[PDB]
């Protein structure tokens, strides 16, 4: 039974368990629909993440700057979702957001040139125009395992295997038939993210150590 208080001062006695979109809804359709994610406590979490205890809540929308930082990450998902369509045996490794966009690097055969690099930002217009909704599951070290494992992901495998403690609780996105893996936030749907673009290519060694694979990093920028 959550007591939801708002900047404003406003405060929402609720007697089960409720999402920072739920409280978007119950304020008007405008802020619902423009709800990215929300601050929990102090704490970013998704828009679909429950509030179970008393807590001070906002709404985070892409007026704020962490509204732009996360269509961005998602943006780096939406890459994933992309290039895992255009070639399948893509290996995942770390696609996080910089300075004024994000990058992915990826394990893949084929030595991606100007007209692929074309082709994969066509092909991520195409999926994030679907305005399809990102669904978002919480789950054990060992069911995030067992999910990049089925899907062949090894870099995703090592992430799990060296460096998240096995108490920790994994966020996966699903991106219709993709699935990524983050803290997050992540945008709720990819209505959020049709301003991209996709810029230039470099290489880059994965975990930064020579003796390691040579992978592919693939930058891009996104906007509100």
């Amino acid at each position: 039974m959550p007591v939801i208080t708002l900047p404003d001062g406003s405060q929402r006695h609720y007697d089960h368990a409720v999402s920072p979109m739920d409280v978007a809804l119950d304020i008007g359709p405008g802020l619902a629909k423009a709800c990215i994610a929300g601050r929990v406590n102090g704490e970013l979490v998704d828009a679909c993440d429950l509030i179970e205890n008393d807590a001070q809540l906002s709404i985070i929308t892409a007026k704020d700057e962490e509204g732009l930082e996360i269509i961005r990450h998602s943006c780096a998902h939406l890459l994933g979702h992309a290039i895992k369509q255009l070639w399948p045996h893509t290996k995942m490794a770390i696609g996080p957001v910089i300075d004024n966009g994000f990058y992915y690097d990826v394990d893949l055969d084929r030595t991606l040139t100007q007209e692929d690099v074309e082709a994969l930002e066509k092909r991520m217009h195409e999926l994030a125009e679907k305005n399809y909704d990102v669904i978002k599951k919480k789950v054990s070290w060992h069911e995030a395992r067992e999910t990049f494992a089925n899907r062949g992901e090894s870099y995703k495998v090592s992430i799990l295997d060296e460096n998240i403690a096995h108490d920790d609780k994994p966020g996966l996105y699903f991106h219709e038939e993709y699935v990524d893996m983050c803290r997050g936030p992540h945008v709720p749907n990819m209505r959020f993210c049709h301003h991209f673009k996709l810029m230039k290519t470099a290489g880059a060694y994965w975990r930064g150590d020579s003796n390691n694979k040579m992978l592919q990093r693939i930058y891009g920028t996104a906007w509100a």
